[PDB]
Formats: structure tokens, sequence, C-alpha cells
């Protein structure tokens, strides 16, 4: 117990890694039913903190057959817990959402330490991933059935919506809570279990969100966290036949490996992949209200969010004030460790992720593309990049084409409003859009016309449980939050009664 | 000219032939976009009267090519029809119904001539297959989108619900027009544009309604119709970017080949495949309301429907009465030419539904089933079957196992409630059900318990357009007819308003 | 002199109306067509030429509590049959509607006046919401709500109230009949409707066309004549469950009381006095046509009319010569004549409070910019008027004008015209004009009226709820939510219920 | 001889209500607990032991006036915040509600005299109102409708409808105030409340929660005393934009019709007459256990209990035996004894009305199988009564007898049955006992009462919309449409739009 003893490895934030630990939040083991598990060999991944490179803890190596006893133990308690009155379930849920905003300050800490995000930007996320929590305790109750006008006079005819069965979720790194709530607080409210496999790279905040739900009352069993091998866990949730219900979010390419394995067992399929929003800012855009929208929707979670501006339209007449205010507006942004007041900017995840913003800002440089803020590695270093705008940036670029998932913003002037919606609908991404325009007409129409799930009208930020979250295309299917997420994890039942009697007087 | 001339073949109901040539509704060419094709090499395939043997014509054999050719039309038809008002299309669909209901008796008896189903049941079917172009006619002015309250005072949120685009669709030859206009019906209604490809064995009736459509007012390319290599013509649907949905009914392991498929280009997928429908008759049935049900469920079509009953569980106190009762009803039924009044039961399809048909049967005696009734070929020869009832069956059998679809009704025997209960349940289809009780608290307690997407208590016929059909667990995914049918057909779009203003005074 | 002398002007019309089926001068009771118990009637004249075109029952309690009898007897059956064969029948009364549209327009024309145009419209805007709720009965949805006691489940059924009692107004002789007979049909109820008397004989051949389509004996009723008589029968009825009305505010609140004494469900849609407010953004064209058209329809006699227009200080000048060149180019006459665009008041009442108004704002200070005088043909066709530098004194600012008058009342911050449009009593129509997104969106949320057209003076659809907040109204026409107004809800709890099994 | 010398018998439970801070003598107007402007008070007296418990302010029209100016002046910023405010603010007072669960249940035993079972019950059951609306206030959505006008963009919204004026009955103190108060301000509205004077004290210990729970000033306002003056207030009151109310027919009835002058939107809940049918294959255990439990809840004092029991010729004799067993085993006294399942009637008008339909079907035949008589406990506490051999001419079976009375009718068919129950003006609550699923549910579609219960006699849920039908009411309460009450729609239609691109 001496201070030289090196069993606790010593380091930064150390401090609050004994804070989390105390608040019974710090854990390296998955859960598995009523038992906190290691992987069956003991192997571990470490997880790092992406802003010092220091070990935060490890975490199970799992695969195949601990997935597999997530399942059987996620079956074995969907029996009871799909059973209960939707009343009960949503107690139990909002124990849990209190419990989330109880220990947010924690939990946002916990977020910044393995994803690198800032901490007001890490304790939002915990208000808006426990506000799924809430929104579908509240929902769980309001699973309406229906009773519709038989033509025929001897038969009534009803329409009753029942859980789905056991949920496979399978959650990235960008949003270590809200990714998770997202899919088991609908999951829960309707009847489900769940076996939930978080980001290897960000785990942490998963078993926290779990430990929370067991002391909720969430029965063992119902939620259930396993992570390490994700081909052979996502492979064991797609080879079971209790398995009825699979929920992704990720990668495009991963994602279309799911739905096609999906197939086989005819499972229900949610997921939200990658996007490339457009942001189309019109001459008749308030000029403050475009920087802002254009600022935030751009280089919130440095620009590590599927539906991040990734390209941005100006329309010739505001071009330059434009460019010039949103330079200005960019520049006030600053680099850090997200625990520092004052940063307003966290690391890329990881050096794949800092290669892939480099190969898209060389690209742009190559094909003409004048950096006009940023353009190269933060003098942080790690995975550190200095917020970018890439004016009289093109089609032919590889950042007008593809998912940047980093803080650079390009600009492509447009000469009229049909030229670029034409240009926005003109690919195979369709999650989020955006458009600034002061005008009634031209506000709606392209708000109409663009081809996406979600779509910002003079508004940078719109996510929000409340609202339906997904893509059309190739962006994804299904969605999540609203009244309509819910849907995904149930089963609609067509009852026939039959030889029924006509009414008396 | 002369009678001896052999131009058009001689044959059986050569008469019904030229009638319904004479109402425009006997084709021999596919339609893409404004022309009637054939096949780019000119290849044919016969469609046959499965009564008779006898050629009714010969239809195009396309491929890729053709499938390319649709699509093409169809992506170039949805621009402008997708923008139409929904009172717009709302009256072309409605067109279309009358038209098809004008020409019902003509239709029915085409039907019959392609599927052999009986006059009466053929008839009923145009009723129902049109009924669902009325029902989603209307459905298209009820397409309504949400204003959400908005937890930001300065946001305001909307949604919005906007056709998906292009839809491919595939159907089956049981009910040769049913299955088109229940996937073609709210296609059109949500402003989509469609290329159905019907059963190679079935394709006139589907061609006839495509006439009426354009007969209608429905633009060139809205409706495209397509036959002959279906595995081309499906990897064609798979392959294309512009084809956004596809919606299956057929067998299983071809469904599950499409939704493997449609994963690479995330498409939206509907189904409905196999069922094997469990009957429960419960001590307390009425024993007349479970023995008419059972004979209309069982035996309509003789026996191929997606919903017929495939296996009876009748408890141990009503066995003897029910068993006696029903051998009874069972013996009315007449087998023949569904163009012959007092005809009940068609021939099946074709030599492997009637293969299929006597390996259940013969597996079934193997195993100790008693033949109450039936259990051969019927005299008539072809693939005509007699219609059969199988006492003391058992969970090692094959028609316990596995859908029939035939004129066969095997009989379990069961002790309990829980029993009868569990047994239905354990299985990976999840279509339709059935349960005989007259008491309240047992009906709506085995309704509710069946994992199944549609239960008829006390009703043998439970199939109509106001209510959602459609598959749980391995029978499918997505749901037909009601209002929820049109949702398949949409994709929701939530739009955030932003810096707005707070109300005055 | 040897020839025909017709006592009307329209004798040609006429004829072909009546050899339509469509020219009635008896009410319906039940299986048949009727006169008054005494023989006594009324005539119906046409406005614009001053000639009686018939004469209709003179009617009272007696024939209304026999049409009462009828609509109860009939009501058992009809309230029974399927929904969608309630939905094939009003089907083939819209299909028959709509089929003899021109014939039925030309009889709104005679009795009510307004351009045939206009009158043509209504009937398809009328037949409109027979089709809508021809559809609506068959999305008559239950509910199954989920229950938290374990042993109880839980339903909402709907079901149809009874025998609907119908009092329409003069102004629009078809579509204020369908907009109340259409859901009372659908949802499954009976009615007994008292048109108008002025406007009496488009609602006689709508019931004919009824009777054509398929619609039992009994289901539709149409009595008229003494207006206190009928009105009193229905209100004293217990088989009558609902009192739908529109028209005046006094007559409405004096229902709404009687109504009272049997617990009767009651929807109205009262007088309006719509503001309509010209921002300095708004694009001047649509402003102008918008204003023109909300204004003027029916020459001003509907209760979504703009009644007041608040134009801004920046827009003022621009927005007053630009209307003035629009309603110049007005044209009143008789609405049988093509290029006529106004059609005369109803009666010389609704003159005499025309000329009230217009002489009580020029007395207080208004400038007579267009119009301002009785029309050059006389009988009750007054001039398309604009009152320039009119205020909140003034009669027609305060009170409902009903006519083809336009007061402009210049204004300088939004707050300022919001703040004015919300402090009265009537809460139907209001209007405004913006370009800018958030203004827009701003002044529809905070106008406290049942109906806000934003760039938009037309906004009259089958297919949205339309009625009034304060004292313009209770319930909603139009829409799913028109249908509620003719059903009543019912919770069925079932207990000693099993939990699902495995 | 010294010592402690109590008014009251239940000294120590009024002292830890009043630590509780639960025990109010004043009505709240905006930020104040206030007395009279004159000072008069009425007593407040336990109906158990006849002591008064302490008095409240006799107030009348200027306090109500000033109420309705609290209300009127806090709706503008309550209106304006969003519904995740609201919700956060409600549930606050659900949870203090709840966490006052035990004391709230006692005082509803003082002041009414309900067994303390029951007083929690009513606790959880009024509060479950506070949180359902708190949830639904989020979920008040507007609607975008596809338009047949090219050019044109429709929305409907959903706004409060402003000041509400409340008006509740002695029965249920609490549970009949978060009824009307929590969608009310669910909705954006202020309420000024009048609670019974009989039962004031809940009322306003809810009010002070509110308060806790961050409810603003002014949001939610309680007044009493002049019940009629208080009315009248309430109805003279432009600003009162909805009245709510629950209670007799014949002040509902002159509520309605004085509401008719200002237009208000108008909810009620009054008399009703509940049928109960126990068919011949009924489950003997469920009917005797559902009759007891719908018949003898509150002693019989609540607008949803059984008042006539029809009961099928096979099962008659079995039925009257096993249910005279059943209700022998009812216990009457005090409701803080352990073990009383009885408690009294709320005055001696509610024991003559009981005597008086007890003695009337004596007259005409009736047979006192159970009861029949006042208590030995005297007061207002009457002996749990079965009448056998009861018809429809006796004034049981015509009026709401709101007592511990249970009159029981033989009948021979289903359709005789169904067609009694059916034959009155009353349209609230019916129940009916059968194990057939086609009669169960064919019976349920025929009853022309806005509440069912199937082989139920509890039925009570705030998930669920409740009310009557004919002369038992309008609009409904609980439930998502109950929030509807407390709404405007608003068509928005926005024209000169534009086509979409591509």
């Amino acid at each position: 117990h001496h201070h030289s003893s090196g069993l606790v490895p010593r380091g930064s934030h150390m401090g609050t890694m004994v804070q989390l630990n105390e608040a019974g939040l710090f854990k390296s083991q998955g859960l598995i039913g009523d038992k906190w598990v290691d992987a069956e060999n003991g192997h571990t991944l470490p997880v790092n903190n992406p802003a010092t490179g220091e070990i935060l803890t490890s975490v199970p190596f799992m695969g195949k057959r601990e997935a597999e006893k997530a399942i059987a133990a996620a079956s074995q308690a969907f029996t009871s817990w799909s059973k209960r009155t939707a009343n009960d379930r949503s107690k139990i849920l909002r124990q849990w959402f209190n419990l989330l905003i109880k220990n947010k300050d924690d939990l946002g800490k916990l977020i910044v330490l393995e994803q690198g995000k800032p901490l007001a930007e890490a304790v939002g996320e915990i208000v808006y991933g426990a506000a799924f929590v809430e929104y579908y305790a509240e929902e769980a109750k309001r699973v309406y059935g229906d009773i519709i006008p038989s033509p025929f006079p001897e038969k009534r005819m009803l329409v009753m919506k029942q859980p789905v069965g056991v949920v496979a979720a399978i959650a990235p790194w960008n949003f270590p809570l809200a990714m998770i709530t997202r899919k088991v607080a609908p999951a829960l409210a309707a009847g489900c279990t769940v076996v939930i496999k978080p980001s290897e790279l960000t785990p942490l905040t998963a078993l926290a969100a779990a430990e929370l739900a067991l002391q909720a009352g969430i029965p063992p069993g119902v939620v259930n966290v396993v992570m390490g091998d994700a081909k052979g866990i996502g492979d064991a949730m797609l080879d079971s036949t209790e398995v009825r219900k699979i929920t992704f979010t990720g990668s495009t390419g991963v994602g279309k490996m799911l739905l096609a394995g999906a197939g086989k067992t005819v499972k229900k399929v949610s997921l939200e992949l990658g996007g490339n929003a457009p942001c189309i800012v019109f001459d008749d855009a308030n000029l403050d209200v475009a920087v802002k929208g254009v600022l935030a929707g751009k280089y919130r979670n440095s620009g590590q969010t599927c539906v991040c501006i990734n390209k941005i339209f100006v329309q010739d007449g505001i071009y330059d004030k434009f460019a010039e205010a949103f330079a200005k507006a960019v520049s006030g942004l600053r680099a850090g460790n997200g625990l520092e007041p004052g940063i307003t900017q966290g690391p890329l995840i990881n050096e794949t992720a800092l290669e892939k913003v480099e190969r898209h800002v060389q690209d742009a440089v190559s094909k003409g593309a004048k950096v006009l803020v940023g353009g190269k590695r933060h003098s942080l270093g790690r995975t550190f990049y200095e917020p970018t705008i890439l004016g009289n940036a093109s089609d032919e670029m590889l950042i007008f084409r593809e998912e940047v998932f980093g803080p650079v913003a390009p600009l492509v002037r447009f000469n009229t409003d049909e030229e670029a919606i034409k240009l926005a609908n003109n690919s195979e991404f369709g999650l989020a859009a955006y458009a600034f325009t002061e005008n009634i007409t031209r506000g709606w129409r392209v708000a109409e016309s663009l081809e996406f799930g979600m779509v910002g009208l003079n508004e940078g930020l719109i996510s929000t449980e409340v609202a339906p979250f997904g893509g059309m295309k190739q962006s994804g299917l299904g969605r999540e939050g609203s009244k309509y997420g819910l849907d995904e994890y149930l089963e609609m039942k067509y009852v026939c009664l039959g030889n029924m009697a006509q009414p008396v007087g």
C-alpha cells in the first residue's frame, strides 16, 4: 500500500478514476446474467485515454462462447420481463433514468477519459442519452393496439403489439452512452431483453450504465454487456434463433455485412450507417445564424458524428461574407484535454481516424482546395487535428464523396437553388442535411426536396430523443427516438374474432 | 380463317379465352414503360391450364436486360408520379379499382384457367384483391406528418413521410391478382413506381391487371410487368441502386436469399414467407363453429394458402365428436374443373406440389397416422388430390414440422391448454394461428400467447385488406393491409426548424 | 300578342333543374315529400331579380317532431350497418352531387346569388365532405390500452351518438348541409336538417340525390319554415342527442343554452371577425391577390372572410394602391352572366348592416378609396369598397360586416399588430402575409384563431379541422376530427383475465 | 382534573397533518393564502363523529374574480413554457402526492369518511392523473395533412384553451381535483378550482404540494364558500375559456346553460344509474366479488357505482344467496379503525335519499334480504342493503340512490335485460358478467353507456377515457383524449408553396 507500490498504475487523472471507482462506475468485466465476468480464457484488451495515451483499465476480450451465454441469459429473462405490465417496466426504467442523471458529472468524466470529447459535451451526452431512457419509460405505457371496423358483420378485428424477443445491439465509440441507451431503452420498454456489444474503444461507459441499470431494479439477464472479438460476437448474434432483432450503429461496410447475415434467420434489422451531410447556405440566409449553425453542426465532437456537416454548398452572393465570418468563428475553437475547462475540441479516436482526415485534406489540396484555416496536425500531437476550412472544394474531391469524420469543412460555391439541391441529392447517403434560408417558400421547398432522413432548417444542432432519427438510401433502416422508435421492438398481431352477434336495440 | 386452320390452338374453354381476349384482358407480352414487349431474343414460356393440361398462351421468357429496362422506366416515371398530389393519385387508383370490379367475372375466369381454383373463389379473389386498390386510394390522402412539441424553445420539429422510390415486387402463383395488388396498390398510393415479377405459373392475371391500370390513367412506367428467368430478374432488382425497396411473397428459401442480397444496397425489405398454422380446438369450443371454421381455413384453395390451417390440436374431451363431424363436413367437398358449378376443390398447381402432399401423407401413415378420409390421388388424375384427414398425428411427422400446401388435415390430441399453446409456439414459423373456445378468458389468453402475426379466434377465414397481415420469426418482415401497410413504402423525415421566436402576448 | 309570359327571368334554367329532378317545393320526412300540415308556404326569391323561384312549406313544431321520429326509427338499422356498407352509399351520393354539379351550381346562383364559378366550386367543395367521410367511416378506430392491472384488459370503442339536429345558414346552401350530414351519416347517425328559409332549394336537391344514392328513408330529413318552432322541437326532444349549427352568434348562444337541459353534444360555427396582417416583407402580389380573394369571396358573406386588414407602415402606400387597382376590376351582377365576380347581398337587412358600417367608419374619419355606396344595379348590390384610415373605434373593426368592405389599419410593429388581432372575443379565421420563415411561424402560433392563412387568402378545405375559438364556436368540421363530433367514446374493461402462456 | 381536553377525537392525526404542512384553513389566490374579504368562514365536520375539524373561508363573487385574474395573469408565462418544463414540475407534484399519501389518505377519511384503505387508494389513483398528464404534456402532437392544392401546405396545431374553472364534488376529495387540474396544467392552462365545501381540506393540501413542486403562483387557485356566487363569477368571466364540473345533474345542466352566453368549452360528469347484468353463465364468484366491490365502494357514493342489478332466472337463487353472504361481511365504522369497510354517508340529506329509496321499494313489493335500516352507530351510517323482488316502477330503479343499497331485478332473456338497461337518460357506467365471448362482446357493444365493466366491478383508471353519454355528461377524463378537452385546434394553411426539386 506504500505510494511506490505499482499495483494500480500511477498516472494522470487518477483522482477522477478513484472517484469513478468509489461510485461503483469503473468496471473491468462484462455482464452476463447475474454475474460480472471475465473472458473464458482470461484474455483482455486495453482501454486508453486518447488525449494522454495512458491506460485506464483492461476489459475482457470475449467471443462466440460468451456471447452465446449472454443470449441464453437474455432469453431466460425475456419470459418474465415481457409479461410484466408496462407500468411496472416504466417505473424501473425511470429509476434507471434518475440514476444516470444523478451520476451525470462522473459519467461525463468517464466519456472524456475513454473517448476524449470536452467535458461540457460529455455531460450533455449523459443528459441526451438518459433522455431516451425517460422517453421510452413513458412510451412503454402507450403501446396502443387497435380495434378496426370490420366489413364482415360477424367478425371483430383487433391489432395487438407485443415485444419481438431477444435483441442484439452493437454500438460505436463516438457517443459511448447515448448509442447504448438509444437501443436499450426502447427494447426494455417494449418488453425485450438485450445483449449489447459496445465499441471495444469505449466500453467503460456502457458497463457503468449497466451497473446503474442493475441498481435501478432491472433484473439480471434483461441487460447483458459483452465485448472483444466483434466478428465472433456478431456471428453468435446472427446465428442464434432466439435473437429476433438486431440493431447496429456504425460503418456502412459492417452494417451491410450484418444485414446480409440477418437474412438467414429473417431477423428484424435496424441500422444507422455512414452519412455525408450536405449543408446549403443560400444567398438569403441570416449570416449569423448560418455561421453559428455550421460551426456547431460541423465541429461538435471534433466532427466525429453521423449527423455532422460534411460539405457546405454556399451560394455565390453570400460566399465571401460567409467564408470570412465562418473562418473567424472557427479560429476561436481550442484543442486539448477534455478535462481542462475552456477546451472545445478533443482528439480523434485513433491513428486510423487521423490518417483518414489527412488523406481527405491532402486529396482536396491536390485537386485545388484552398486552406483558409488549419490544414495540419495540431501542435499537441497524438490524434489532435487543427479545425480546418477548405475553400474552393469540388465534386471530384474525396471529402465531397466520402465521410471525413473529422474537423474539416469544405466549401463549394454554387449558382442556383436547383443546382445545389440536385447536387445534395446525388449520393447514396441519406442521413442528415442542412439548409439556411430566411424565406418560407425556399425553406419548405428545400426541406421537402432533400432525400435525407433528417433536415436542419436554420439549425445546426438537430439531435433529440423526441424525433425519429435514421437514414434513407444506404444510410440505414428504421428510426430511433420518438413514438416510432418503439415500433422497431414490437411485432404486430391481427386478431380476428368470429361468430360475433349484432348489437341489441 | 376456316375452322380447320390451326393458328389459334383449338381446345377446351376457347369461348372463355375469346371473351377474355375481346375484353382486352388476354395478354402474351410483358409491359415496360409505354410498350407491351417480347423478350429481347423472342424466347417464351407456356402457361397451361392445371385442370386440363392445355395451353392457354405463351408469355415472354425475360431476364436481366429486360428487368433493367423496366427499372429505368419506373425510375423515370417516379419523379412526376411522386410529385402529384395524394388526391390526384387517389382518383386514378379508384379508377383502377372500378375497372377491376367491372371486369371481375372475366378476371375470375382467367384465375381459374391458369391457377385452377373454383370460380366462386376466383371471383372472391378479384373482390379481395381490388379491395387493396380501394383501401390505398383512400389511404393515399391520409399519409399524415407530425408536429412534435420541441424541448428547445427556439426550435420546431416536424415529421414528413415521403415515397421511398422504385419498388421491386415478386409475387407467387396462389393468388394471381391479390398478391399483385397487395404490393402495387400501397406502393402507387405512396407515390412509388413498381417493377413487378409475377409467378411464371400464373402471369396472365397480372398482365390483365396492368392493362386495366393503363386504362385507369396510371401513366406509362408507373407499373411494369416482367417474367421469365426469376433468378436473373431478381438479381437485376437487387443490383439496382434505384430500387429502394423490395417486397416478396413466396418460399422461405427464396425470401432469405433476397433478404441477404438486399443488404449490399441497404434496401427496405418486406416479405411474407412460409407458414405452418396451428389450430387449437379446445373442449369448450362450439362444435359447429369449429367444424365450419376448420373446413374453410384448411381447404380453401385446396390448402394452397400462406394462412391455411396446417395442423389441428384437438383437446381430449372434444376429440371424438370433432373428428366425426369434421370428417362428415370434408366428405361434402368435390374436386374438378373450377369452371364447373358445384366444384369446391381445384387441382394442385403442378406435379412438385402433388409429390410434396404425397410425401407428407406417406410419412404420417408410416409414423402411425390413421387415414379418416381421402389419403390418395383423386380419380380425376393430373394434380387433383382427395381432401384428407389424418387422425393420431404427432410432432415427429413431416406434416407437423413443415408446410404441406395441400388438402391434408392432421389431428393431434392434447390434454391441457398450456401443452397446446407451448406446442403451437415451438416452431420458427409465425404467420397465422387459430383457436376455437367459447370462454372469454381462455380466448383472449390464447390470442395473446400465440407467437403468430395473425390469429383467428372462432374464425377460419381471417383475410381482409383492412388489417395488418404478415409474419413473426422466419415467416416474414413488415405488414400488408391496413394503415400500416402504407408505411412500408414511405421514408420518415424529421425536419428541425431553428432560430424560432416565442409567441406574442 | 301570343307567346310564353314567364313569371321569372331564368325559366330555362329552372325548367332544366326541374327536368333533372332537382327543383323541389316540399320538405322530406321519412319516405314522403311533404307539405306543412296546414298547407302554408313561404316564397323563395332570386336576390338578383326579386322574382319568386317557387314556394316551400312553412313547417313548425309538429313537422319537426315527425322528422325526429322518422330519424329515430331509421337510426337502429343505419347505425348497425357495417362502415363499408355506409361508405358505398355515401360514395354513390358524392358521385351524384358531382355528376349534377353544373345544374346544382345554377340553383345556388338562383336562390343565393353568388357567381356561377363560385357556385360550381361550392358543389365540388361541399361534395368533397361526402367523399371524405365516406372514406373516414371505415377509419373509426378503437383502442386497446396497456392495462396497469395484470388481470384486466382495456378497450375504447367509438359508436354513433344518435339522432342529429342540424341547422344551416344561407351563404353556402350546399356545403353547409354536407359538412354536417356527411360525417353524421358516416358515423352511423340519422339527421333532421333545417336549411335557411332563404336558400332551402339546394338542400332539398341534395336530399333528392341522397335518396337516389340508396340512403334509406328517414336517415336524412329536411324541414323548414318557423325556425324558432323547429329549433325548440329539436332542443326539447330527448332522442336528439346532438345539435350542429352554423350561423349568427346570438342564435348559436341561444341554442347552446337550450341544449343544456338535455345535455346534448353541441358543435357550432358562429360569427368571425378575421384580422389580416400584411407585414412589410410580404410579397406584394401574393398579399393583393390573397386579400382580394379572402375578402370579396361571396361578396364578403362568409364567416372566414377578411374583416379588417392591418398593413405595416413601410408597405402601406404600395399595398393600398395595388389593392385599389385589384378591387376596381371586380364586376357586380347576375351570377349566371359570364364575367361577373360579385353577386348581391342576401337581403335588405344585410345591405343595411353594410351601409351602417360604412357610414360609421366615414363619420369616425375613414377615407373611401374605392366604392362606398349602393351599386348602380340597385337591389342589394353594394359596390366593392376599401376604407383607408380605419381605427379600433369603428363598428367595422369591432363587428362582422359580412359584405364587400375592406378597412385598412396602419400599424408600426409586429407585436402591436398581433396584440391588436388577438384583442377580441372572435376566434374563427385570421390571415398573415410575410416572406420570412421566423415571422410567419411566430404569427401563425400567436394568433388566437381556429384557422390561419399564411400567404393564403383561400384556406377552405374538407381535409383540415375548421371552427372557432372563444365566442366563434365549439367543435370542428372537416378532417378526421370532424367525425369525433358524431361519436361517443366507450371504455370497456374486461376483468378476470389470465397471464399469457410461456 | 389536569390534562389536554381536545375538541375532536383524532387530534393526533390532525397534529401530524398540520406538522406536515397539509392542514389548511385558508384558500389560495395567486401568491397568498387568504381568508374571505369579510372574514366569514364555514365549518368542516368529520361525518363519523360530528366534530369540527377546522373552518375554511366562506368566499363568493369577489374572491372568485381575484382568483380568475391571478390565473389569467399566470397563463401567459405558463402556456409559453415548453411541454418538457411543465412535465418536470407536474412530476415533482406527483412525487410529493405519493410521498405524503398516508397522511393525505387520513385527511380524506377525516372530512369525507371513507375507509383508510380506500382513501390511500384514492391518493394513488388521483396522483396517477398527475403522472399521466405530465407524460402526455410532451405528446400534444400536431399534424401535417396532405394538401389537395399543390401550392398549399396544411398543418394542425393544438394549443391551451386558457383559464379553466373547475368545480368538484365531495366523494373523491383528491381524485376529482387532479383529474381536472392535471390535464389543464399539462396543456398549459391555469385553473381556479372550487372544491366541495363539505371536503375542501384535501384540495388545499394538494395545492400546498403543487406550490412545493414549483407550480408558479396563480397557475392553481382554490376558492370555496358561496358555490352559487363563485359559479356565476366563473360563468360571467370572458377570461374563463373552459368549465369542468363533476356533480349533480341539476347543477351541471344549469352550468351548461350558463356557459352558452360566452361559448365556453364545457366538460362534465353528472349522475349515473348503472345497471349490472348477471347472466346465467356468469362465473358466480367473479359476479359476487365484482358486484360487491362495484356497489359498496365508498358506501355506494360514486357515479360509477352499481345502482341496479339484473339477474337472469337460472342464476337468481345462487347469486342472491352468495351475494347476501358477501354483503353480511361488510363492516361499518370510523375509517381510521382497521377492519372497517363501510364509512358514513356524507350528511343527513344523503341519508334521507337512501331511506326514501328503501321505503319506496318496500312499499312497491321489494323484499329486504339484508340490512334495510339505519346502522346501530347512528349518524349517517346506513346498513349495507339488498332488496330482492325489485322492479322498474321503483324510485331506486329510476334514480341514483348514491348509498349502500343493491336492488335485484329478475329477467328471462338477454335481449330483455339489454333493452331494459338502455331504457334511461343515464349513460355513465354499466356492468355485465358472462363467461361467453360472443355474449360478452355483444353486451359491451350494445350498452349505451360511456364505461362498461365486463367481468369487472372496479373499472376506474387514469389510462382510459371516463365520462357519460346521454344526460350523464360531455367530454372525457383520463387517457390521451382527456387532454383534448383543454386544447384548441388550429388549422394553418401556408400558401404560395413551391414544388419539390428533382
